[PDB]
């Protein structure tokens, strides 16, 4: 399927690098009316955090050239004038976050966009996590969101814990990585004061629906999750903490039996297992949406336990657009 | 009181420049084997963390001058070889953090020490915590222990819970600073490879018996309390996120109210309280043991609550084995 | 004196703690249409750098009260709109950084202002740094900016080495801290690519015109001086790196008895000296423009040195912005 | 060509690495008395820096086997005691740190090995450098040093500008990552008092003998150059920074077409050059000695400029190591 990238950023440009280096589905317009084709190339090519691209990239007759595939660009502020249709995009992966609405994604139709894939947590497209409720899906919805990295870290987790043991209630923090919307020294920041605290210089907590929206895509789960996150002086890995009363009792040995055949089995590339002592630099640039700590975590009985759960916040959330943008071309 | 210092680290130090910033107890000998008179000069002098000591510290006479009053120095490796007594300190502070035994602290009593108070967790020292059991020592226990700092933040907040509310079962993540033990690169460690990672590179995950610990300091919480650490890139201060299964229904403003109630009385100058929209440099240098963050905390109904304390590891611990010191001295 | 501030940001929030924490001038008015008055109230209060402010800061009736003195707020993206007269201030200054040049700072002069002081380089605003060419001052020039940080720092010292030795040519490096203007994460920059990426992962070079700028205050140096910059993932403190070619003969024994007199005499509390194995969070909250590290330069001959001096950029350089004031009124 | 590898540190695992990547030489014994053989399988498969190690590594009947190649591991303290020729390791690479003298070093030769390679400076080994001295060894040569990776960044671009225009006198700049010897919080050390304080936390100044140490490769440069160090809250990647009086005029961008020439020629792979707006991540993994940032430096005038080079002090002089392996085993 062909698929263009609304926003240039972080989410956008790893969605593009993730489409590459895997070759599931081809990009072939990207939008981004802040940066132009050259500084395109340069953001592209190089990055802090993954390392340079491999393969190569340049700007070649007003197209970003990637691995020899032109890709169409466009500068535009309004997603209802871009020309999706005429450079054939077919999907529109919306990464901009401000256009997180169903009628605001939908501008991207009007341009000749078939479909499109909100890479940003949405208040009413209906939200799918892969290996979750993917299967959901269906070819009569137009707009789709793919929840957040924090939520595609806890969603697989959470449902292979609730299915086997039941999930009476549960409290998440997420120890999250410095992202784009922080500020290097203490700044200005619309109502989130704290977010605009130096993000080198703190632990800096926030509030954050992604346990909640949990719920959304484990139905059972709805009203029993809910949690908060502390943004910590790190670039790129996450982890999710989840802890919560088990219905069924569950030794921690159980616990860790079910989640590793879960993560070799149906949930195989979703839902990681590891018995290794990780740290946070050993999940940079890994495509899962969610590795188990088995070490990491604690158990106080048999019905209370703590849970573990790393997740590149950057791979592996662009690597689970990519797969749902496959899964709804399979679908058409 | 007088007091002699064995250690002259982050803890050592600290709990100095404590003991001379509130003038509760005088500082009369130091024993660092691997530091020497000026180097104690100028380590106690400047502070990366919490800035240069204000006040005047210099070599004289081979001896450390902090303030105008003249501070013996020992260099020994073994405690006993210390002579505590020609010296006049009754007490002796061990912040070493290899002498944590009754039997190791002792030694120090062999050099003429009347008490000793292991600045560190101890197998089998009694163990006080300032505002929860404090008052259970007595001048019969020649040998004590302050606990951590991270059993300093949780111990009063979770008394004050269970108190009103009753803590049926907790959980406890605390997201810690970077200390003394870790690497700046990935390098060999004993037998917790985790902490041999690079400690400004990783969020890294770590076991700590601070929330069993909280159980020695309140009987009834015994057994129903565990966690585990996340160790971050920060230089200083850390938080303590504790979830836990309330006996009695609580509503979130219930549970500020009662906190602030017990910040402005009983604990107070032990356990903070806040409804800013505070981050963790905000504590920087803070001497309160446990900061209550109404703000950042959250609950998922009546009886499932999530809660955020924030602790200065380095200060509150020291001012606290201050103020423990501080009682002793009143109990003799 | 009277002062008004516009802008209220690291360089407007530090001038307004310099002048409250100094006494030495009166701040009557702030203006920031980003801030609102209870954020101004947070903002100022809090500082991840610096500490928390001590004294009290609240909001009384429309106005930010800091200290007992009652502060005027305008919220005016326009400079000439803003009523500096109508609150009384006498002085503004110009700390927003897009106002740097005499017609836009002019503006300021409209609204009742008499003398406006760029706290930033000017391209055509007369340049002063204390010490350094301050007493070139008179009371006929209405706009005048106090240069950068970097420039505060180099120039001292820059004018002690050529009075007493010569530079012939000298080439500078300063290695500086993360400021507002970068990004926590790989991100868009304008023009200034390498300051879009992540600011604490990176050593970021860049471009300065500090050292070219020394040449204006001090006109012998003009162009004999140029240099750059390294940004490096620290909050504050920043340091300078003189590489100078001397036209007299100097042991480094002379350059450091040469500058410590300096700093002993006229160029006393702008100048610093210290012979101490001091790191860069030693200077944190520092008001020095410089302060001269003996241990730290390096000769190759007795005609080319290394001459190293540190300088926090953000106090240092708010401490001299109210100097200059303290001077102009001084000059009525 | 058979290689052991005494310590198993950033040098010694890195060089390892460096080894089974190229598949330049075949290490065959590691020796390091505190890693176990588990322990060395997992710091050798996790790397915070570098990634996680592409290709298999386990322990196999005590054995280290990277890639399917048995390696024999050693546990001693004294070199001497070490079976090198059992193992048949030809080569040894001295990486402690604490055996970089020609006494020292010969233990190894005591053990069963025909050449020892130190990859520290050494005091009194012959000093190679590749691109710039290393035709000068010869088979007669049983102990060499590969000089400091600071070293090898200077000694390419010095050797270059010297070539060409002659290099009158030259001060040195590096600004450098973090290294295992630096502390995480503020600590003891032994002379080197700066190095004790917090790492992350610091800019740091050093002092190193690279700029001195490049005249022993380069003769004509002897006494020439000198220079210090600013240690940096970065993980990996260093940045030279060279001042020099040039001999010859020369116009920037005909130093610019002299060092492009060079990293195309002769110095291919050892010198790099690049016109990007590079930063320091930019360079993580690289395994240039040296790449030459032409806009990030700046000239004065035709005979005084500043040289930008960045290096991968870890990647990059492991590389260099088995480089010279190579080299010496041709002209054996
Ligand atoms: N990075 C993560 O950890 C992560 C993971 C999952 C989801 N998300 C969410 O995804 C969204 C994207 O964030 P990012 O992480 O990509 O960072 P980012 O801020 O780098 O990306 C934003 C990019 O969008 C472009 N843009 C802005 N307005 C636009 C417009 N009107 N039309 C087109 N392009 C526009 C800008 O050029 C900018 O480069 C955010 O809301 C973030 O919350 C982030
Ligand atoms: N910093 C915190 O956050 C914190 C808070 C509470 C408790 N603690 C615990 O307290 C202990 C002290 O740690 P720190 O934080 O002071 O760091 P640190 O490692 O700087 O202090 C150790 C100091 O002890 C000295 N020392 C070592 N062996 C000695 C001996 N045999 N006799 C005498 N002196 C000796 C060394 O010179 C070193 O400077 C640790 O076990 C730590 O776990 C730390
Ligand atoms: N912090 C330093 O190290 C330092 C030192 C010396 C000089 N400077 C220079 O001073 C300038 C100020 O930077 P800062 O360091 O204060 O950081 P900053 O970016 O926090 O300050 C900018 C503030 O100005 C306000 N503002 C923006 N547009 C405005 C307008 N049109 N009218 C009024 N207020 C407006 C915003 O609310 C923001 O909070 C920069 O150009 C910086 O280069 C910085
Ligand atoms: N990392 C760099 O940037 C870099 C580059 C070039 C050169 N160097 C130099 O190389 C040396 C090695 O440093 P590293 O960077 O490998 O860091 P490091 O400190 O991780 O390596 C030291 C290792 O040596 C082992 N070891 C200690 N004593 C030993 C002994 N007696 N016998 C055998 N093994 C022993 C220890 O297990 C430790 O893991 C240092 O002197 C450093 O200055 C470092």
């Amino acid at each position: 399927v062909k698929v263009g990238v609304n926003g240039f950023g972080r989410i956008g440009r790893l969605v593009t690098r993730a489409a590459f280096n895997s070759g599931k589905v081809d990009i072939v317009a990207i939008n981004d009316p802040f940066i132009d084709l050259h500084y395109m190339v340069y953001m592209f090519q190089y990055d802090s955090t993954h390392g340079k691209f491999n393969g190569t990239v340049k700007a070649e007759n007003g197209k970003l050239v990637i691995n020899g595939k032109a890709i169409t660009i466009f500068q535009e502020r309004d997603p209802a004038n871009i020309k999706w249709g005429d450079a054939g995009a077919e999907y529109v992966v919306e990464s901009t976050g401000v256009f997180t609405t169903m009628e605001k994604a939908g501008a991207h139709l009007k341009g000749g966009a078939k479909r499109v894939i909100i890479s940003a947590p949405s208040a009413d497209a209906p939200m799918f996590v892969m290996g979750v409720n993917h299967e959901k899906y269906n070819n009569t919805l137009k707009i789709v969101s793919n929840a957040s990295c924090t939520t595609n870290c806890l969603a697989p987790l959470a449902k292979v814990i609730h299915d086997h043991f039941g999930i009476v209630e549960g409290l998440m923090t997420t120890v999250h990585a410095i992202t784009a919307t922080q500020k290097t020294v203490d700044g200005p920041s619309g109502k989130l004061w704290r977010d605009g605290r130096g993000a080198a210089q703190n632990i800096i907590p926030a509030s954050t629906g992604a346990a909640k929206a949990v719920g959304k895509v484990i139905p059972e789960l709805n009203g029993k999750l809910t949690g908060m996150a502390f943004r910590v002086p790190t670039p790129n890995v996450s982890v999710v903490d989840l802890t919560c009363r088990l219905e069924k009792p569950a030794k921690y040995d159980e616990i860790k039996k079910v989640v590793k055949q879960a993560s070799e089995g149906p949930l195989k590339g979703i839902l990681g297992y590891t018995e290794d002592q990780v740290v946070s630099c050993d999940f940079n640039s890994d495509t899962h949406s969610s590795t188990f700590d088995a070490g990491a975590g604690i158990a106080l009985n048999d019905h209370f336990v703590k849970l573990i759960s790393w997740y590149d916040n950057e791979f592996g959330y662009s690597n689970r657009v990519v797969d749902l943008m496959v899964h709804m071309a399979s679908k058409e």
